[PDB]
């Protein structure tokens, strides 16, 4: 969950 | 490799 | 570790 919501958040962001 | 995956595209967006 | 430190350094260029 930790590193997963991150990359979701960066995703949101980039992608 | 799942999250693996997300990261490497990130990469290639970002990097 | 591996996989933080990548997510790490993409949070410091995008948020």
């Amino acid at each position: 969950e930790e590193l997963r919501r991150r990359i979701e958040e960066l995703e949101r962001r980039i992608r």
